[PDB]
């Protein structure tokens, strides 16, 4: 019942539909940490200090680990930061993060008070 508790359902909400297949095609460069060793990015951990993905934001939410909403904000714009960061700012992934980025602002504004 109490504003925490709901302020966190929409923010379980966001996730779910960030994960849904409506966003796919743009969503899936953030569902899994970035394997920089994989992907030849040998720099990645030297650039980004906190890394973040969608998987580790589930598993915070599933812990129980975030105590509010600006918690869960912090974590899931981090994880958009770090796209800007570290790739060149004409790289389809940056495009990929706008357009999510877009998804999440708009619903996260959304949040009940
Ligand atoms: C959060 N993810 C990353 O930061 C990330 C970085 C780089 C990456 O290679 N960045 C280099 C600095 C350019 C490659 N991928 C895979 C990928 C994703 C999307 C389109 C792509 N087109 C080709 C690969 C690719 C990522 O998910």
């Amino acid at each position: 019942m109490g504003k925490l508790s709901e302020q966190l359902k929409h923010c379980n909400g966001i996730l779910k539909e960030l994960l849904s297949k409506k966003h796919a095609a743009y969503a899936w460069p953030f569902y899994k940490p970035v394997d920089a060793s994989a992907l030849g990015l040998h720099d990645y951990h030297d650039i980004i200090k906190h890394p973040m993905d969608l998987s580790t934001v589930k598993r915070k939410m599933e812990n129980r680990d975030y105590r509010d909403a600006q918690e869960f904000a912090a974590d899931v714009r981090l994880m958009f930061s770090n796209c800007y960061k570290y790739n060149p700012p004409d790289h389809d992934v940056v495009a990929m993060a706008r357009k999510l980025q877009d998804v999440f602002e708009f619903r996260y504004a959304k949040m009940p008070d």
